[PDB]
């Protein structure tokens, strides 16, 4: 389960999984918490 507001996602550039925020609207590489 990941914290509120992330949603996993995926880079239609490199095809990596990345992690997207929209309550922040951040984005990072890493799983959070």
């Amino acid at each position: 389960k990941l914290p509120p507001g992330w949603e996993k996602r995926m880079s239609r550039s490199s095809g990596r999984v990345y992690y997207f925020n929209h309550i922040t609207n951040a984005s990072q590489w890493e799983r959070p918490s």
